[PDB]
């Protein structure tokens, strides 16, 4: 598994602000756009991107205050990614795209997917969010982090002060340890607590027991649209899993129309560290009838 990051800067302004990506791959047919989510960037798909790029264009984003992406003065709630992210695909002029997205990449694409819907042609998915009515069905495995997160003064010296959601989540969600290497390009936007903004709002915006009222509201509205969408959907999981344990692939299995599913093997959250191949392989395998 490749620690190194071979992709070339490029920038683009977005409201104010420049945004990092990857751009690599064909220069025409329909791009793959990956987005990250918390606490990660394009990082999280450097093994997985050269499995498309041979025959797809492939664009991966850092969100605004992550990654390279510049640091605005934002309050980093989900709605604020939103606009960015609106931006950045008008910014690179992207007209139909296929969409593989994770964790609150997953929020965004879903958002996005729900509200262009005529221009996504294919999502592929791992660990992805949907809203979880009481803390008794959200992952046990750091449950109790999580509600602290989410408590009011202690979550904020959990994540801005301590790191906690770099030091300590990040590689408990990974079944194979990372390395000092991984965890340096992981740490390298975060140095300083005043940085670590977006980390922390992040869990304070996952949709939990109908709060925050305005994220769970769009969640169970993409989570309505994907259980009617023919799009074509390719969901990766792991075991045991985080959000997406196998029991729930196979509720996905048995409920949203026009899925294939891939196991990857042991996985927790952060799937792409545990079995890049397989994720990149099979997303390459599958483009192709996206027509
Ligand atoms: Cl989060
Ligand atoms: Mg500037
Ligand atoms: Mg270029
Ligand atoms: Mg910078
Ligand atoms: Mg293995």
């Amino acid at each position: 598994i490749g620690t190194s990051f071979p992709f070339d800067p490029h920038y683009v302004e977005v409201l104010g602000s420049r945004m990092h990506y990857v751009d690599v791959g064909p220069r025409d047919g329909t791009p793959v756009l990956f987005l990250h989510g918390n606490p990660t960037s394009s990082y999280l798909w450097r093994n997985i991107i050269p499995h498309v790029a041979p025959t797809h264009r492939c664009i991966a984003p850092d969100l605004i205050g992550m990654g390279k992406s510049d640091k605005p003065d934002l309050d980093y709630r989900f709605e604020d990614h939103v606009r960015y992210l609106d931006a950045f695909i008008e910014a690179l002029g992207l007209e139909d795209v296929v969409l593989v997205i994770h964790d609150w990449g997953s929020a965004l694409g879903f958002h996005w997917a729900r509200r262009n819907p005529e221009r996504v042609r294919g999502i592929a998915f791992m660990e992805f969010i949907r809203p979880i009515p009481t803390w008794d069905e959200w992952p046990e495995f750091a449950r109790e982090l999580f509600k602290a997160f989410r408590t009011p003064g202690v979550g904020r010296k959990m994540i801005i002060e301590q790191n906690m959601f770099i030091e300590q989540i990040l590689p408990a969600f990974v079944v194979r340890p990372l390395t000092e290497e991984e965890m340096d390009h992981y740490r390298e936007p975060f140095l300083k607590p005043e940085w670590r903004e977006p980390l922390w709002r992040f869990p304070n915006e996952l949709p939990i027991a109908g709060e925050p009222a305005d994220v769970w509201a769009l969640v169970e509205a993409y989570m309505r649209w994907l259980h009617q969408s023919p799009v074509p959907k390719l969901l990766f999981w792991g075991e045991p899993g985080v959000l997406i344990p196998p029991e729930e692939a196979e509720r996905c299995r048995e409920s949203l129309p026009n899925l294939k599913t891939v196991f990857i093997g042991p996985g927790l959250h952060y799937l792409q560290e545990d079995n890049p191949d397989e994720i990149g392989s099979e997303i390459a395998r599958w483009l192709p009838a996206l027509h």
